[PDB]
């Protein structure tokens, strides 16, 4: 879609992520408003279109989250945390399936078991 | 959490993934209830704890959707279309933070836009 | 001027073409919408702007219909039609001339003999 | 029994141990809630079944407390206290038998003699 | 910000730059208003990010005026006259340092000597 | 224009330049007042005649802002910010011409939405 603004919510506020930069390679770069450059989070969203001896489309969006805090009275970043969605489907899938895809991972990443393995750093297990 | 079924919107039914292996890797295998197994949607949920000389968290969780169609009287899959949600988080994170970072992946992938970048097949641009 | 649906006519059905891309290079991509992206009727426009030495500007306009027919049980494009039009102007050129030759690109597509040679594949001959 | 919150105390506030993680090898591993990772008590139960040729079970239980304190600006485990309880039975032996024992654990490790070596560091002696 | 029209004074009246695209690099591409596209005062604007090495921002904006004969159907450009303007930041820099740097170089660009240094075209001496 | 104190305003105070150096290649450097060396806002200020051949005039202006720090005891520059304005005109131009042109730099440079992104560190898209 054209490029604007994205605007996520961090389980308290909303955090609106501006338009920053296009790769030669398409990879669509945004970063935090109204925050510092190097504690800003940033995004970046491409779709790898097929070779012309393939038919497999890459669409890949890494967001980070950085975390910075004084050291020697110099701002640096202590650890950042990362996350990475890659979604790959075929030249000749049909829009109905595409679809059911996004809705899907919409609904996974929302579920609530999946983010308690993040929240509490605990495996599925039995 | 209690290994459980997980259920999931494709933005039209609600789908029950029920629980069906454990690795020795520890990853939480699940498969789609009341369909055929080659056509059932199947969810991997993992977490790599850190090594002893590492620090670093990996929640991993691919989704595959197939699509089975009859080719020549048999039931063939021509198109499987996936999803990997992978977040990276430190040894010494705060629970307040790892939550945040949940809460962000959720509102990224609910996002309007992002969702129409998979729905249509379109790169951001500019 | 701003990207947008093209709806276009095929002498029976409006095809109505949604933006998709834009490249690189400049090329706004169109795909036809409602159908399979193997299948879809496809358009690609850019204004090649004049390099630092020249001052001709080059605007390339390609249509790309394919016929897809089903082999079996898989659908496969069996050929395809193109046309492609390319208007070049200087950079000296007066807004009034380009809009003539707008005019005039307009009214030859659209003229009776030139769409008998596409259609009866006949050229023009005694 | 099932598997939930342990809260134990420790003589002047009680701890709450979540469930965290089931092994592989069979091990309940629980974490401090409200509480950092690093910082955090943890607390491991298994019940090593007998092979087929033995009849010996083992129930093994590991507590482990750290003492974090700020080196800097970086928070870290100066040292750590361990506590192991481990109690064997074999498969022909009697629920009532093995209650008797649990009870004797339990009589015994609240004792103030043993309570007292452990707290005062010295052992009995004279 | 929001792409949009841009009116700037020339000490005699303002001038109008409506926009036209923004280019694969970045740039913001903005043509003077109800003049000939060979006469047309163009302004680009671009905040390229640092690579993955570096972290220097770098703001250019580029603004050209041409001066152009026309003898009858002969339009040619005569001369041109050119200004550039570079900003360079680091990814550390405060918002409040580069607000300091933006009101200096307004400043600059209307102090009465360094606008002298152009219009009489002499430097700095005496 | 004669050589002079160049007093310039960052939006809240008004720093006056002092005419430092007059360089071999003609630049006229100018030095904060009142304010230590190594911290000092510096200013270059040069008008670069055409060749013999040529016909082509340069006027350059580097104005440098430094952010010193204390570490420790020992003031140091953290980083710094650079602007460079470059006017660029014909020996054929006209004194009106050039005129223009430095009204139309100091307009610009005092357009809020060039501002905004050299503030903001965000460019123009969408």
């Amino acid at each position: 879609p054209k490029i604007a603004n994205i605007v996520i919510n961090d389980g308290t506020k909303d955090i609106t992520l501006q338009p920053v930069n296009i790769d030669r390679e398409g990879v669509a770069h945004f970063r935090e408003k109204d925050v510092s450059i190097l504690e800003a989070i940033r995004l970046t969203v491409q779709l790898r279109q097929p070779s012309v001896n393939g038919n497999v489309y890459r669409c890949k969006a890494k967001l980070v989250v950085p975390v910075v805090e004084v050291v020697g009275n110099v701002r640096t970043t202590v650890r950042t945390l990362t996350e990475t969605t890659e979604v790959l489907f075929t030249q000749d899938s049909l829009g109905t399936e595409r679809q059911r895809v996004a809705n899907l991972t919409k609904s996974l990443a929302g579920h609530a078991t999946l983010m308690s393995v993040v929240q509490d750093a605990s495996p599925i297990y039995g």
